[PDB]
């Protein structure tokens, strides 16, 4: 999951976020997992706004699991709002199981959407909005660690936000998640230093961000097409193999991909720089 690294960093729950669970009628299950699901719902009056906005609710495994949902909610209250990010609206932590309420994204995940099918204006759009999201997480020294297309959601306007299905994601049955000890990690999206040296930074998320780019401009090809994950693979990234340019990337964008896939973390760009190169 997404952790807070050491701009400048300075975590108990704030009861301001609290919401009467009494004002929620659930809908269809939007996704489900090894310890959790996520569901359509409607919220009867959150904020003097006093709306009836449609929302997603996450929910739960023993107290080993409780811990991490609260920690999740903690993190999401430390960061505060941003438009290209899935925003915490509220929570119900009393009178029942923990419920975490977030914004809703009608069009769902970017990977399925890209497969279901849109212009190279729209890819530049998607690419720029997610860049705005990570740049925001980066600025709070928040790392994500599963930056992939499947975890980009499309909301009102087909506008992109980064979230994380996390608990509500069937990792166990997803072959994009290889085994490694207790954990199961998205190896094809990981910077080398994370695979080999278990080190994870903002600059690590940049590696993953370059993969997202390869997805976006392949319209949802699984990365390293046909290449299995085993002895040969790890060597190729240690050697410094790189995916070829995808079909619909203007060469400019492929250079962005290659920047991100620099081996020494300290020579990859930042989300701000990426954000700024997309301004032009
Ligand atoms: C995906 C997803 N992510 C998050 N993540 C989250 O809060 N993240 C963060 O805080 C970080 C710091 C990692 C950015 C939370 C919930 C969630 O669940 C949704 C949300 C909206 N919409 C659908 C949905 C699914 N299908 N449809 C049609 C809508 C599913
Ligand atoms: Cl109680
Ligand atoms: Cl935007
Ligand atoms: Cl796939
Ligand atoms: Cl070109
Ligand atoms: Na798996």
């Amino acid at each position: 999951r997404w952790k807070i690294i050491e701009s400048y960093t300075f975590l108990p729950y704030n009861e301001k976020w609290e919401f009467p669970r009494n004002n929620l009628q659930f809908g269809k299950t939007l996704g489900a997992g090894a310890f959790g699901k996520v569901v359509e719902a409607t919220a009867f009056g959150l904020g003097k706004e006093d709306a009836v906005l449609k929302v997603a609710v996450k929910m739960l495994a023993h107290a080993d699991e409780k811990e991490a949902l609260m920690s999740e909610l903690k993190i999401m209250s430390h960061l505060g709002q941003h438009e290209n990010i899935v925003n915490l609206l509220g929570a119900c932590t009393h009178g029942g199981p923990v419920l975490v309420i977030t914004e809703y994204c009608c069009y769902g995940d970017l990977l399925n959407f890209l497969r279901r099918k849109l212009s190279s204006r729209d890819l530049l759009h998607f690419s720029s909005q997610v860049a705005q999201g990570m740049a925001f997480l980066a600025s709070k020294n928040c790392i994500h660690r599963d930056v992939a297309a499947r975890n980009v959601l499309l909301t009102n306007g087909h506008v992109a936000k980064i979230g994380d299905f996390g608990l509500a994601r069937d990792i166990m049955n997803d072959s994009n998640y290889i085994v490694k000890g207790n954990a199961r990690l998205p190896v094809k999206w990981m910077a080398p230093e994370s695979i080999f040296d278990c080190v994870y930074t903002v600059q690590s998320d940049v590696w993953s961000y370059g993969i997202l780019l390869w997805e976006i401009f392949s319209l949802g090809l699984n990365p390293y097409p046909g290449i299995l994950v085993n002895s040969k693979f790890y060597k190729l990234v240690k050697d410094g193999y790189q995916m070829a340019q995808p079909a619909f990337a203007p060469k400019n964008i492929y250079s962005i991909m290659q920047a991100c896939w620099a081996l020494e973390p300290t020579h990859r760009p930042t989300f701000q720089q990426i954000c700024s190169f997309l301004q032009e």
